[PDB]
């Protein structure tokens, strides 16, 4: 074993083996041990990777996550297995099923929501359906005929409930929905986060990720756990959230992606001949989706600031975050070259001592650096992914070019890593992530 | 959709997702509905398939057969899914749990036996394993510390059994048991089969694939069932089987495929220390088996004849299995230059209607040719496979090279079939065979 | 004999072979035969095929193209070599070395241009050679500093002399200057050129390609000739052209490749810091002949149109030429979409009995339409790199992907054809033409 | 500038791009600079390489050093370019022309030999030509028809004046016949080499590859020089030979080579109907150089040994050349398992500092160990080629395929290096040499 690297045809046959291994039956499991449910974004990143390989089973996934939605719109971010244990918050702490008037009525949810990426899956569904004939385009569109009016309620309640004054951002009221649990960007927002009486409760995340110096503290589950006895308190009504959360910021990278998700639905609409009056407020969203995320921006450097509502200041932090526009587009041309330019430089993907040339979900220049602790520093692969196929549709092809060269480098080691020591390529995180093998299946082609 | 065929990456995915889809957890099914549990030789072939993805599942696979086991040293052709249902004949149509004294105490399976290509998988698991380090090396060495000593009956049975007149040829009763139930190779031998008082019973095979021309006839399953009831009736018993079964040939393609067998598991064993005794008898076998196969070759042509022990006759049919001196070497080289033409020319693959330069299963200038009937014409990938890797091991590594390199033309629609019409392409038996997938899972590396 | 096709590695080797043994030292010739002379747009695409084999030699081939350059900026569409005949016109039948003021000393040239890919063959010299580290940059830096002001002055000389009036096209004086010679976009305005006593001459082109269906006819020849005799009559002069020409269109196409080339220029002066003056003249011709193609298109469809200076008179054709707004953007979303749809629909890549999805050079629909002819209907690889290119700079990333996969597959039978038959796929034109391998060895990558 | 390799589509590109570089137009050069004219078995090696491209240009470079060989059979080492000087001994040095009365005609030539790999070149090519179709296969027939009688009077001449003794054995008058110049496996015999007046000279090797740690010593050059004025004090008469070289060995390695080689061009005689009397000779020499090898071999290891026939005395050393009897077979089960663990044990590929798992010229552990010195240490790519095509003869497909996996892995930097140090990697020797190119095109297929 003088190279223990696989092959394209190895690693593409490994990542197909895992993704097929995760599967219940209608849903995949983020991971097989420490995220054994459906989550929402890695729904969409799984779809993707199944893509390939089924259209049929891809198309089923997205299914079974809109089988989930809950009757507002929103799409919660966990989709527990029935009977499963093993991650805490279970569905018994969350108690959606008994206290969300909107919860689904034959599904075990979270009551909180994640990043819109689900239009882009579909994307994929569809230009792999189009490669593959007739009757596998007659599944992908019958899949339209069938969730189009669904997928428009999920954009819809994300406009009109989690951007309520149409500032152009979306508001969070808990750091999970942005899918970065320990993000430098939300620190001092959970300062302001002061725990009552917790009810006593027990972490499953370290027992199978035991290794502390790879997942979030005590002190930081102490506040993730609070949030929810604020939201159970007011049975997760939309309504009363802004008066009791003591967390509420809005997210720049969730408002990014919504922006291009909005694009991305309305071009599918038109393909698809989907109703003007939806296609409409699509390109209608993706452009004040757009301005939002670019007011926020740094007048020097392009970098995207999130806001804090409850203190009602830009937080600063230097995380992959600051890249949003980059997705969406609206920098003036100037500022889009700094932004670049800060992207590809000393602080984050030129820094000397990375491994890969690959974005390090923290800025290894940051005092908020932390090479293994989850958010706080390493290369995630799903971010390389996302960057990646944004910056295709950006006409950077070039860029995206070389984030799935290094992206596969990475990967090649089989581990399908949830993350990666920036500076050694340790595997860190949970061994067998799902939407990590979806990049690499999606990579390869 | 100007061509339909997959890259090798995603042709190589949607194998490894195929064979994971056919995984029942510790086995797995030959095909998802036509063949729903374990077959012997399928299972080899299985485990050389999952290598690639995990050594550790590779030799459960092995393992899960080794368990099913007859008590004198048989691997029966069929281990039976618990509670499964869909193949005919199924267990209680054998009914060796009751019958037979040597049949596993906690396995249903069948009472006939199939080619020894296992040790082909021993190897092909220890070569990826080697490759791997130093914990995926320490479970193919377990395996065989485990497994050794039932390898060595498996070999013991047939060479002591089914060569009773140490004539280095495996006598079968049961077509069944050569792995091509309704070759041209056997109809003479079945047209001295007179059933008797045959049980009633329904075919299920045919009502999976329903296209009549491709699967044998009801009378031709009228005789594989009475050799049933022959069997049955003296209790499955080795001493009693040359004294009543209808059906007694030798099959020389089997015969080769164990000479082979027995010198690479000779090898393994002096690679690996076992004991110097095992290593003796399996070298003894292999050239044993060797003269045996290389006795019944046509004098002119170097073609091999199977033996119909009743008749006392050679069997001359113009099938795939002619080429069976080609496996295990000990021609004249004169005769096997002559042999080689054979397999080349016009008779075989260089017919000039075939689609891809592959073997057929009969000749296509052969009276006996049908070109969509099952072992009676149809182009196998499992023989492209079991050829290739045979002539790379006699060193003719550039045609093994061209038989990988059609093989993979061939299967490049993704079908994954059973078999293929030689002319036309068409995949034709059941889609989703396992042991197409694992074909070319081992050839793209 | 069974698949004439070879594998990428094996392709990628033969364009390479066949680059090198174009090479005549500092120029490449653009066919062994036909064409055994340096063409402009042709060297920039074998620019592009060298720069994954040798940045220095990519810089040489546009340093000798160059060197060839105009005292006024025009960069000539031939530079012929060093005492080489077999091409017709050849040097002393152009004679601009003795009337032409502004012809090179040292360089034989024709007198005429050709369209400005130039830029596009830096941008991907300067990628390929930031991969490779510090002394590959300094290379691809040098030529900048060395070539960048007459990079400016071949720009210049477009946007000042052939665009007098600012209308945001280019005009020309000969069809050759469109690079497509027998286009029908040219036919009503050669319609209108009558030659008067024409200097007796012979073709050699139809000596080397002796199928008269691939080639112009002798008619056509004479006007091309005839306009000749017109610019020697002036002494090649640009100010009195206007007076004298029989034929002076407004090339779409060509302007559109402008448009992206100014683009691409002005975000490498950008990029390397070259003078401000000339990075905001580029930005500014890039948009003026952006909005000079999008006044051409039809309103309904978007087709942009070539237009006839002399007759006063849009050309209505259906060519490729049509999809000029494509390259460069600018048109309005509903517009740009249907300009998408006659893309992909049945009149060009959607027509049923095409062999590949590709881009026919005329539309097989059209009555001008003729499967062998040169520019009216083959398929041309080097459209298919330029489309495929745009299209990814577009962001359109599956578009360009779809358009390089079946780019590749018409090419792997390793003709290098110069152009192809759009429903057999017979390789037509010379074989070995320079810039079908260089697009081969850029998409390969 | 993260990872310098090239993927195989661009190093089959780099190195295709390389090998017609080289051409002079009728020969290839092995290296630029260092070596600027045909070398005998460089030139066997280049044809292979060129046979994927072109097989009347790899026909072509046979028969360029075919129409060099002298009179009485022999393949000369060295065919000298026209005019070409830069190499030293050049042809003045040499002097044949004038000397030597079975020199070619209208060619110059070195006066000495080298290994006869001549014949594998001729399998390449008719094994490519058999896929490319009728006319390339006639152009392969044909060279064989003209060209089969001067291969037999190479054959005849190494056979008959080498082998004067029919030991089975190649003796040679300098080492630089061996291919290896300064391999330990010499010192001895050069030990025992002392230059009378030797005509003064200066180095040209040296001049180009300045690192003397790369090259042999000037002590070392003197010998090589004075060997040249025994064989010119007798007019390279063959007669005379014995009588006055202070070097006579026999090198078990040629005589292995030779080995294959007479078997290899015995199979082609029989496949393409050449006179029964030349295969008979072709077999019993290829049966004859078998057994003179294994006669060789220490009976515990099979190592084979060189043989010193002045001092009569075998030549212990541990280099490569012990293992010659892996190549053309014969040794005893026993013994030959007891040479692969060499092989691949810790003196050779097994050993625990090597960057690759490949053969190093000599053993690591050797007192004449070191690692950048030409032939006393560092892994030579046209070893790896030449041993993993052998192995896959011998049918080891595993074993020749880990040669070839890590000789691409050492490639892929694209230096296409003469040899590489066995621990860092470093490119050493000669850049651009032809062979590497040629071993990497054959590999990558
Ligand atoms: O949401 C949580 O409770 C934990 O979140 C982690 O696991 C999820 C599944 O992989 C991802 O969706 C998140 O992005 C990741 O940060
Ligand atoms: O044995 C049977 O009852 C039916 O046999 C067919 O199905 C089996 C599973 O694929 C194979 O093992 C045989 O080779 C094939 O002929
Ligand atoms: O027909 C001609 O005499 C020359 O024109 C052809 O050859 C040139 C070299 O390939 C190209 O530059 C043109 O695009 C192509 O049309
Ligand atoms: O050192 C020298 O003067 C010549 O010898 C070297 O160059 C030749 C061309 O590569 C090879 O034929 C030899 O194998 C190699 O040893």
């Amino acid at each position: 074993p003088h190279d223990p690297s696989f092959t394209p045809t190895q690693l593409a046959a490994r990542a197909a083996y895992l993704l097929r291994g995760n599967d219940l039956g209608t849903m995949t499991t983020a991971a097989p041990l420490l995220y054994p449910h459906m989550w929402s974004w890695d729904a969409a990143f799984v779809a993707i990777g199944l893509a390939p390989l089924s259209v049929e089973r891809a198309v089923v996934e997205l299914d079974t996550l809109l089988s989930a939605q809950w009757r507002n719109g929103m799409i919660p971010h966990i989709v527990f297995a029935n009977g499963v244990d093993g991650y805490f918050p279970g569905p018994a702490r969350w108690a959606t099923a008994t206290l969300a008037d909107n919860a689904p009525r034959n599904r075990l949810t979270s009551g909180i929501t994640q990043p819109p990426v689900h239009a882009i899956a579909v994307q994929r569904i569809l230009e792999h359906a189009r490669t593959r004939g007739r009757s596998t385009r007659a599944v992908a569109e019958a899949f339209l005929d069938r969730r189009w009016g669904d997928l428009m309620r999920w954009h819809r309640w994300l406009a009109e409930c989690r951007d309520r004054n149409e500032r152009g951002r979306i508001t969070l009221y808990h750091g999970w929905e942005s899918g970065m649990a320990n993000s430098p960007r939300w620190d001092s927002a959970y300062a302001n986060v002061v725990p009552g009486k917790l009810p006593e409760y027990q972490r499953a995340d370290n027992v199978i990720i035991t290794d502390p110096s790879q997942r979030p503290s005590d002190g930081e589950y102490d506040r993730y756990l609070w949030l929810l006895e604020e939201m159970k308190a007011v049975r997760y009504d939309d309504e009363r959230l802004p008066s009791v959360m003591s967390f509420q910021v809005e997210d720049v990278f969730f408002s990014a992606i919504f922006s291009v998700a909005c694009q991305v639905l309305a071009e599918i609409g038109e393909d698809y001949k989907r109703p003007h009056a939806d296609v409409k407020d699509l390109y209608l969203w993706a452009e004040r989706f757009r301005a939002g995320v670019v007011e926020t921006t740094d007048q020097r450097t392009g970098a995207a600031r999130d806001f804090d509502v409850l203190a009602e200041k830009w937080l600063v932090t230097e995380t992959a975050a600051q890249f949003a526009p980059l997705l969406c587009g609206g920098l003036p041309h100037d500022r889009e070259r700094a932004l670049l330019k800060l992207l590809e430089g000393p602080r984050f993907c030129g820094h000397p001592d990375l491994k890969y040339g690959l974005i390090p979900s923290t800025s290894p220049v940051s005092r908020d650096f932390r090479p293994r602790e989850y958010w706080r520093g390493p290369v995630w692969p799903v971010l390389t992914w996302l960057f990646s196929w944004c910056f295709a549709r950006r006409g950077w092809a070039e860029r995206a070019r070389l984030l799935r060269q290094e992206g596969l480098r990475q990967a090649s080691d089989g581990s399908f890593a949830e993350y990666y020591e920036p500076f050694t390529g340790e595997p860190l995180g949970s061994m067998q992530q799902s939407w990590t093998a979806a990049a690499v299946l999606d990579w390869l082609g």
